[PDB]
């Protein structure tokens, strides 16, 4: 019953993100094989994907829902082949702001991916396959992760065939997708309204405002953890460490998604309890990466943190998903991501751009980890008040 499309979703979820060239994305794009300049490429090629993303989050949530979640994921499918096309067989900085534009159109549509499972299957699953959805992915990243540092280290494999692979991997995800079971059918203030009787639910106005706050601060997380690790210890091992170190915090991230759906644990009203916990793991893991003079603690610290996270995303998913009552799966998703974020380069703006308040990555973290304190405390606050 559900097990064929939750495998069929898993497996395109995991040749899609099995990307081997992702960790060496810079070093590919920034070398012999492009020679683009580090002031061209996080100035010029970069900042597109933030805006790509933007722009065609948009339309996904708006318009997932009717089409029934299939071309949208279809849509990631053909983007993913245009992406990594573009990135193998494309020259200049002009190619490469595309290549991000189709990159935004991934993501944008990989979140109608995290949506269309919960469209296809009934309520008495969305706990299991929550938590194997989200696994497949993380543990593709950590296949790919490793299978790159592998290819390096056992292959001596160029970039370039390490994109080819991505490529091949990312066209097998199309042909999954291809093959993915279609979901049975179902002025501007009257949509409005109608989002306000989506939203009504009590436990999922909180569960997405959780969403829409802690998947940013984990997001920026993601991109100044190597900036923390590189200030904490410089040395010449980054490449080999700094990615593998993150290749296995994604695999506890993996694990941590799998224990949502493997045990059976009332989560309707260990939520909170949950939730609270978890985000004040968060809290005190931040923390702990910011205030030791000493990697391996921190590795440590980003490694739970990464769990704790990703479990505690799951469970929000899952929730999310139970408690909706309304089909409007990818709207609630769809919106969640684009006001995350939006939280997210509103509070990147202020923090970390130079006409911001242009903060080092030793206190980056430090505000980061009182940004998460502050979630778990509005978290733990408001369940104490509850009680
Ligand atoms: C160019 N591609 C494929 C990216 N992953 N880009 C990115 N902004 N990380």
């Amino acid at each position: 019953s559900w097990i064929y499309p939750t495998v069929i979703l898993c497996l395109f979820g995991f040749f899609s993100m099995m990307r081997p060239s992702e960790p060496f994305l810079i070093p590919y794009l920034s070398g012999p094989d492009k020679n683009l300049t580090s002031a061209e490429i996080t100035n010029e090629i970069f900042p597109v994907w933030t805006y790509s993303y933007l722009v065609l989050l948009l339309p996904v949530f708006v318009l997932t829902d009717y089409v029934r979640y299939k071309p949208v994921i279809i849509l990631q499918g053909i983007s993913f082949i245009i992406t990594w096309l573009l990135l193998l067989f494309g020259q200049g900085v002009k190619t490469m702001q595309v290549v991000e534009f189709f990159y935004g159109m991934v993501t944008a549509a990989e979140v109608a991916y995290y949506a269309y499972i919960y469209s296809v299957v009934s309520p008495e699953h969305y706990q299991r396959v929550s938590g194997y959805c989200r696994s497949v992915t993380l543990a593709a990243y950590t296949a790919g992760s490793v299978l790159a540092q592998l290819l390096v280290s056992l292959a001596n494999m160029s970039y370039f065939y390490l994109n080819v692979i991505s490529l091949a991997s990312v066209s097998v995800a199309f042909l999954f997708s291809l093959f993915l079971p279609m979901p049975k059918k179902s002025v501007f203030v009257q949509w409005f309204q109608d989002l306000k009787e989506c939203y009504s639910s009590k436990r999922l106005f909180y569960w997405s405002l959780w969403w829409a706050f802690a998947t940013a601060g984990f997001n920026q997380v993601l991109n100044y953890v190597q900036i923390l690790w590189d200030y904490k210890a410089p040395s010449q091992d980054s490449s080999i460490y700094n990615g593998a170190v993150e290749a296995i915090a994604t695999f506890g991230g993996a694990v941590a998604a799998f224990a949502v759906g493997y045990v059976k644990v009332n989560w309707d009203l260990l939520g909170e309890l949950a939730l609270v916990v978890f985000s004040v793991v968060n809290a005190g893991s931040l923390f702990l990466m910011h205030y030791t003079a000493n990697i391996w603690a921190c590795y440590a610290g980003y490694l739970i943190f990464k769990s704790s996270y990703m479990l505690l995303i799951t469970i929000a998913v899952f929730q999310i998903a139970v408690n909706l009552n309304v089909e409007r799966y990818a709207l609630v998703f769809g919106i969640n991501t684009f006001i995350a974020l939006v939280i997210q380069t509103i509070m990147t703006v202020i923090v970390v751009d130079q006409r911001g308040l242009n903060l080092p990555v030793s206190i980056q973290f430090l505000v980061y980890g009182s940004y998460f304190a502050v979630i778990a405390g509005i978290f733990l606050m408001r369940s104490m008040y509850i009680t």
